[PDB]
């Protein structure tokens, strides 16, 4: 009954059809949006025609009265084909002609924009390890998972946020969700291109200081890994966000080690052994 | 290694202006840069097929399919001065669109964060001292990333030159920094012996004409771009001794939910 899922995403129940229609446009999927242009594309093109029809016998070459002909000239018009056997006749027609063109142009800008805003979104090709530790680093019992990146090229000025959510008791008797930010041993990695192990020593300054299991059950608390940087291969910031239960955290366990010696000998990384976790077993 | 696995501020004003008039604008420049041409063809004398003699109509008519480049075929150029006139109005026109879709990107590409403002702000205690709070909520289901709130009071003082005048005070919230902000966030300023509103009563806030600004900002997901959202509060929508309602329900399923109606609530005592 986790409140966060492992994508990082809440998991609740919202409660509460024009309205956000910039939002919408954006967070729709590919087919859809193609769906909707389409839709708006067809559409407008049809009442364009009407308008053609309305006017009455205003195109060379048309079939009288038929909107199918003042489709068609509708579309070759705006998308600006023009192919020449449909011709406009008279003002009315030409004025619906030069209306017509300005709307093609305006709604290609329209959806350039829209193609462009969704199209331009770059993703941090981080893998999180499935799994956190609590184990003994330099004599002290710290927390830990690590980030592989997934990419050749490389993030600068990563970092990453350890926050601890759980619920808490004020004095006044108030039970709360709250956050604590969990002081890392290393917060920044200037160029981030690889692995990295990020650690939260365990003290009397840590919020889960002298908490076994049992108590950070009791307290529904998960942990949230946020990463941030700068990646090269898009010349632009990334992110990525992950999180952890409290079941999700193997006791005692230590991270296997990525790096390798093949039968060439020279070192090598392997992503298989990335969730691998060693463990004690005591009978 | 190896991997296995007027005219003044033209370009503010074009942003600033109403999509009806924005629109406008553009349909004017459009019809009339094609009149320009028109006149410029005309200016040559009879120089496009199958137009009536010296008829602007035509010639207008043509410039627009010309430059946006329908080119139907009827009306064609005729000589070397129509036709450079045609290759420079071509261009024009894709120029124009390049201008065009710029401002239309530019004022058509702007987030707005999901965020709503508790209605109320409220005075209580929390954790052994008065607290000053109010609550944002996420609107959306993407998420807001190193998101982050100022509460600023703004009331009347008093300089030593005695200038009476309003001031701003940026409030110490327990909670600045939210680097994942998702659902709900009560945000709190502690009220002790440093906070600007320390031992002040409703009288006293009232006198000093206080007000209090919220600024919120942070990365939305959803745009991958940044966004905010600004709130204020009067001297009178804090309700001294109030507490904000959960919004958070266990639901019969026990499957936690978040019920947005409760969310303007503020529970309170009342002693006859
Ligand atoms: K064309
Ligand atoms: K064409
Ligand atoms: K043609």
């Amino acid at each position: 009954p986790r409140i966060l899922n492992s994508d990082g995403s809440s998991n609740i129940t919202r409660l509460g059809w024009l309205d956000d229609h910039y939002h919408d446009l954006l967070t729709v999927s590919w087919p859809v949006f193609i769906t909707l242009i389409t839709g708006l594309y067809l559409v407008t093109n049809a009442l364009f025609a009407l308008a053609y029809l309305a006017c009455g016998d205003v195109i060379e070459n048309a079939r009288p009265g038929s909107f199918t002909d003042a489709f068609f000239f509708s579309v070759q018009t705006m998308a600006t084909i023009g192919y020449g056997k449909l011709i406009p006749i008279g003002p009315l027609a030409n004025t619906l002609v030069t209306l017509e063109a300005l709307c093609g142009m305006l709604g290609l800008a329209v959806a350039a924009s829209l193609i462009y805003a969704r199209f331009t979104r770059p993703t941090a090709g981080v893998l999180f390890s499935s799994r956190m530790v609590i184990s003994d680093f330099e004599g002290k019992p710290t927390l830990m998972m690590r980030l592989a990146n997934l990419r050749i090229e490389q993030i600068i000025e990563a970092d990453v946020h350890l926050v601890l959510v759980r619920s808490e008791i004020s004095q006044e008797g108030m039970v709360f969700r709250r956050f604590h930010d969990l002081t890392l041993t290393r917060s920044r990695s200037p160029i981030f291109s690889l692995s990295w192990t990020v650690m939260h020593p365990i003290d009397h300054h840590s919020p889960i200081y002298g908490e076994t299991d049992e108590t950070l059950r009791n307290s529904h608390s998960e942990f949230l890994v946020l990463f941030t940087g700068h990646h090269e291969a898009f010349a632009q910031n990334v992110h990525a966000r992950h999180a952890y239960s409290c079941d999700e955290i193997i006791w005692g366990g230590h991270f296997v080690d990525v790096f390798t010696t093949l039968p060439d000998g020279r070192r090598a990384l392997d992503l298989g052994k990335f969730h691998e976790i060693a463990q004690h077993h005591h009978h």
